RNA sequence: AUUCCGGUUGAUCCUGCCGGAGGCCACUGCUAUGGGGGUCCGACUAAGCCAUGCGAGUCAUGGGGCGCGCGCGCGCACCGG
């Protein structure tokens, strides 16, 4: 139903969209580690239909801003939103507008266009299971003055981190994690971006084939 | 739970302090059915002052006497340990 609807009620404008429509690309993982550019949210609407449910479209922050003139004040609205599948895919976006609906739509579209793969595992001294319920090793991220460090934890220990990190990690599919932070966390944008970059940095660590089995590393979706 | 949130601008990012949110101890406001267990109750200021009653005796198998009942048995003080 939705598959054919979204696939035949849309005409692409890029070669990636053309490939995805004609059917040379079928799985979400074939678009990432080649240096492609993504300019169409329909690509992700097709290769990942889970990012269209309202259960997976958390809005993270709304802010009001001002521009002064010789007449008066012109108001603007900034919206920070996140989208994701709960099995290894997450994206973050910002949108500016004069009304909240415009802002939210633009933010969700930018979030769709900015999506990343992450790795998952156990990693902890205290669980040593091979189930991908957490991250496999400790990682660091930064944006602005905010410095985030994520550490793996055991099962049943749920997301010891602020609310924005809770939401982003829940949408990425992580269930248990410890955290340490520095800087001004009361900036939602930079806190969220630092968590996002910490998650992205799971792919910048060099591993050996043994570690994969030792930690139950999963790239993207599982089973 | 190896956690955060509010506050300096016409709007923003920092630094930096104040506050909120948790636990334990003492005093106190309002209110109060039951049982069990425990190493709780004039310590913080005056180690300031005290009426009254009690908190250290015991030995007759160490000694002499005195009283009470049929040499013997009970009771009292003293010497002595
Ligand atoms: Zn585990």
């Amino acid at each position: 139903e939705i598959a054919q609807r979204v696939l035949e009620e849309w005409e692409p404008k890029t070669k990636l969209g053309r490939l995805v429509k004609e059917g040379q690309i079928t799985d979400i993982h074939e678009i990432f580690r080649k240096g492609y550019q993504i300019k169409e949210p329909e690509i992700v609407d097709v290769l990942l239909p889970e990012v269209n449910l309202r259960e997976n479209q958390e809005v993270l922050d709304i802010a009001l801003t001002v521009r002064m003139t010789d007449s008066g004040r012109r108001i603007r609205f900034r919206v920070l939103a996140a989208v994701g599948n709960r099995d290894g895919y997450v994206g973050l976006g910002i949108g500016h507008g004069r009304e909240v609906g415009i802002a939210i739509r633009k933010a969700i579209n930018y979030a769709k266009m900015n999506i990343i793969e992450i790795k998952r595992g156990c990693g902890s001294w205290e669980c040593r299971c091979r189930r991908p319920h957490s991250i496999p090793f400790a990682v660091e991220g930064k944006e602005g003055s905010v410095r985030v460090k994520l550490m793996p934890g055991p099962r049943g220990l749920g997301l010891v981190i602020g609310d924005v990190g809770k939401k982003i990690l829940t949408l990425a599919g992580v269930q248990d994690v410890w955290s340490q932070t520095l800087g001004e966390t009361r900036t939602t944008v930079n806190f969220a971006k630092a968590v996002f970059n910490a998650l992205y940095n799971t792919n910048r660590v060099a591993i050996k084939p043994e570690d994969i089995e030792r930690y139950g590393i999963v790239v993207g979706r599982a089973m």
